[PDB]
């Protein structure tokens, strides 16, 4: 997160960080056993840690649980990011308290002008690189499907929506793909792609949760 505030610990309670060896992607926790991130961040060997602050020390109220099966969402296509969404389902339940608790996914569609919160360990520079150990948040609008086809001609899909300033300066940035983007308690979005971060004119992009709702709910019935 670029241009954001440190959270406070343990305020954002469905984030969550996949850990293969160290952390590379966020998640959102959506009930005690599964968890939402971005298709770009698959690989096998996931451990979700939950209940995190500092990602480099153990504070009390960590839960670590390795991930028992990861679904990609069947239509993914990695040149063009559409689709940019997984589910991963964890080996064992999480217990939920009020450090560690699910968010609810949308039963609507936002739109353009809501304020979403946005939040990850994902590097804080908007040229170069630094890594915070502690979560990042960033409150941000959704953007006008309009602006967001223009920020990025050709390339902004009916599963995507753009979120953040077009003046630059704030934004999710490397790090934060998979992780959550929150308007008024519901899971709207899924830190997705951008051209670099925090650059003018080129705002996030987000995977578009409403359109999922139905395989979400499908997948985890059967699995
Ligand atoms: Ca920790």
């Amino acid at each position: 997160i670029v241009g954001g505030y440190t959270c406070g610990a343990n305020t954002v309670p469905y984030q969550v960080s996949l850990n293969s060896g160290y952390h590379f992607c966020g998640g959102s926790l959506i009930n005690s056993q599964w968890v939402v991130s971005a298709a770009h961040c698959y690989k096998s060997g996931i451990q979700v840690r939950l209940g995190e602050d500092n990602i480099n020390v153990v504070e009390g109220n960590e839960q670590f649980i390795s991930a028992s099966k990861s679904i990609v969402h069947p239509s993914y296509n990695s040149n063009t990011l559409n689709n940019d969404i997984m589910l991963i389902k964890l080996k064992s339940a999480a217990s939920l308290n009020s450090r560690v608790a699910s968010i609810s996914l949308p039963t609507s569609c936002a739109s353009a002008g809501t304020q979403c919160l946005i939040s990850g360990w994902g590097n804080t520079k908007s040229s170069g690189t630094s890594y915070p150990d502690v979560l990042k948040c960033l409150k941000a609008p959704i953007l006008s499907d309009s602006s967001c086809k223009s920020a990025y001609p050709g390339q902004i899909t009916s599963n995507m929506f753009c979120a953040g300033y077009l003046e630059g300066g704030k934004d999710s940035c490397q790090g934060d793909s998979g992780g959550p983007v929150v308007c008024s308690g519901k899971l709207q979005g899924i830190v997705s792609w951008g051209s670099g971060c925090a650059q003018k004119n080129k705002p996030g992009v987000y995977t578009k949760v409403c359109n999922y709702v139905s395989w979400i709910k499908q997948t985890i019935a059967s699995n």
